[PDB]
């Protein structure tokens, strides 16, 4: 009865309608689908590859429960397309996993698939699910502060422009600055005020 | 044993009272009804269109079974007014399907109807069934930021005007902008300040 | 555990002290007591008229746990004084539902009682509790935004004046505007700023 | 194991040190003590008044549990000065009760004692424990809004001054305005802005 | 079976090592120690003062029994260094009692000692044990409001200066003002605005 | 139910897969694993050396329930993989306590292990988690206030410069100031305003 937003499960071509992809789209939910996993080293006796399958990365809008997600997929594709739906405890790791390009896949030397074969439904983008921890945010925010003093950046445009240029040096991007300074605009306003009247003293 | 909030079914003019619209209101649930579907291409040979039908989007007050809604409207409109009572997994998708403007219907290249011929029963509003996730909100917020920098938008009126013109290009509307910037006005005030004094330089 | 402000439960005359109506008042909470329910057309059909009971509409000062309400009144009016407490999704309904004048009690046609026999403890006043849902609040807020743009309203006085005149056209009132813009003053300030400098451009 | 801030209990002169009052003071906690209840109509056979007693209104700093409050008083005054400590479910009603001047006391016609005999420890003031409900606050806030428009009050001093004069007409005081506009200063700033530029248009 | 956080006991110079202060630090708990009490009036006839003693305010890391602390400091300072080990119900009261400046000690008109002769072990700070309740905070906030109106205080520096002078009259200090106005700066900004434009009229 | 970010629990080699160190990494959470605890001088004195075990210092991204951590790792490393999970009051301690170099393990003299054998998963870095308590934060904030008054510091740049010079005298650093004034920018703005207009008065 746990409730989460990130889920994963398998679909096999053998028990899904041909237009399954367009159907999954009608759910309005964002999804990542693996290249076809058709070259997975099996370890059954005398079997080279596993039964071919897709991995689906599925992110619900609000915390729901695995079972709810399962009945939804069953109703959509047929009661015979789904048995189990794990909750994903690490979206990044599991996104990489789709192409077996994650740390645990790399170490197990699993077959690597093609990024270009991944299917993105409903504007899914992994970039939106990897988000800073609290300490990274603190860390980056302090970097932002030293940038603003170091360069007497008078306002957010000036900061933005500076990031456009020198961003990589400091590990920063436009979107990352936005995530970093969220909830801290009061503090930002102190900084730009400071920068503003400093520049006026020169 | 399966309960749900959102449902859908077909209604046939040929076998419903002529004041059905009104009757469905006695029900006390929101509903969207398609324009009359009288131009759905027929596969049956020698016949251009299917028998005219309405599609009904039905929104129960609390999770109920499909059968309950079957009876509710047989008892309302008569035993032979009801085909294809299904549960609905994405209200917005189905609502757009009433005029064949969902991705899937466009996909199957079905015939487009007039969104104006839709009927809303019991103050049904589609916008009340659709909402952004956190990620979409962050996404759209970043778009709004780039718009503001790209065009040196000095204040929310200028942003609004810009949306009025170019909104569709960027996936934005007035009400969506309002939903996107809620809770972030401090940040907005940082952007307009910057735009303002940039324009002055 | 669910918390809330609006509650309801039943009281059985045969096991509440005879001065109960004054013990309850002792809580400082506003409540609404129903006329005495002596004509509940037997739900089992055991003996025509269902037992002598009351309906209480109870309004916690702060948000609290149902269970806490029981206790509070079990420790107040005796051990088997009250039955099962509900939270209340819709104040207005569970209210009219007190004389069986809710749209469900007439739809289910139930003995219609009298408003007179209603008891209003601690200034309880049904109107005070009629509130906007989240969606209505969003809806009205967007209306307010379009008004402000449409008429270049420069500040809250100008908005207020406009509502005084054309308020009904748009479903608005002074007090409703106040309820709608609560918690959104920052956004309001964005709008008036915009209106202000727009009017200055011509 | 409930946790609350408001408690009450009895002390009888016969089992408390003479300087009990100064001792209760050493607890740092605010307290209201009843005039001596020595004329309480008993209903034991052949007994005119009850054993004389004090009522103590006791408000802890943070939610604690009855038992904790009891052991504290026991350790302070002796294990023989306290048996039970009810949690107070209505401070106002119970404050009045000290002099039997509450609605439930008045109706039971209990002996009325002298306000002047009440003992206030550690700056106890009932005024600080009676606070507005949510709807009263809303109500008063809307009144404040109409005052500000009606009189084009340009800032909080002007509002304050107006309250000094006409406050009673509208049910307002300085401290009450403060309680009403708490958490709403953003809204206040909209109003005064409005008032300010309105006065400039005349 | 009774556990507590705050304790107190007597220590006697005559029967403690001469580096006791240091030893009590090996304990790893905050502590306040009174100045030497060597002027406590004696009721015993022919003797002016009681045998010099220190009062120790002891603050356990977690709720412990009185006996535990008895042993802890017998084992530390020797079996005969320990009288009057009590639990403490109001840390601030006891801390003020170390110099006989609590209400009760003033009440019993006891002898006042020098607050400067107090010793703090393990960075013990009394201000960390004292805090305002919600009601006191509201009270003091209203006082701060009246001060601001009464004196047309235009900004927080002016308020601060005023507190420096007249603070005690109103029960206020710099750090207390800071505790009182936390979370209410928006309101403060309303007051200074008003003061500002009042002074201009 | 208690929520938190810092946690710790033990792992028994004999019932965790042999690639556990890489299953854990799979969680994206930073943790710190102790050198292998093979020398816990038998607490019962049953058989000199206590069973072979590990100590894990685990750092949830968001605040969560202990129980959820178990599950997470029971579903991760097997059913009897881990023992009893503690929340952690002091990060720094339960850390050093990993090689028994906490001030309590030496005070209780316990087998001192080696830092080398420590395992730092997902960039876990003890320093990043050393935080200010509420009291220290209040304390430092008041210091910052007196600095601002004492030197009429007009804005955050001036404060920052002052800290660059005299910071150590007062126990302050750029990053510490940032941590101290977080959530208090409104108050900061009061102070700089005051400093600003003071400097203008002479
Ligand atoms: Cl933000
Ligand atoms: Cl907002
Ligand atoms: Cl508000
Ligand atoms: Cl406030
Ligand atoms: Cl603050
Ligand atoms: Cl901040
Ligand atoms: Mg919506
Ligand atoms: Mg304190
Ligand atoms: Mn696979
Ligand atoms: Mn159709
Ligand atoms: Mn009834
Ligand atoms: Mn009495
Ligand atoms: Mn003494
Ligand atoms: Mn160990």
């Amino acid at each position: 009865k746990e409730k989460a937003r990130y889920f994963t499960f398998l679909l096999y071509p053998e028990s899904i309608p041909s237009d399954w992809e367009l159907k999954l789209e009608t759910l309005g939910v964002p999804m990542a689908i693996s290249p076809l996993h058709d070259k997975d080293k099996s370890s059954i006796k005398g079997q080279k590859y596993k039964k071919a399958h897709y991995h689906v990365l599925y992110i619900a809008k609000n915390p729901v429960t695995a079972d709810s997600v399962r009945k939804k997929i069953k109703l959509l594709l047929g009661e015979k397309s789904l048995a189990m739906v794990q909750v994903v405890l690490n979206v990044e790791n599991m996104y990489l996993y789709l192409t077996h390009e994650s740390k645990d896949a790399i170490a197990k030397k699993k077959h690597v698939y093609d990024k270009a074969d991944i299917k993105l439904i409903n504007n899914f983008d992994i970039d939106r699910y990897v988000t800073l921890d609290v300490e990274e945010k603190t860390e980056l925010f302090n970097v932002v502060v030293s940038l603003i003093r170091a360069y007497t950046l008078q306002n957010i445009f000036d900061l933005y422009d500076f990031i456009d240029e020198n961003g990589e040096t400091y590990g920063l991007t436009i979107n990352l600055v936005n995530e970093v300074i969220a909830g801290k605009t009061g503090f930002m306003k102190l900084l730009f005020d400071g920068a503003y009247q400093r520049s006026k003293r020169g």
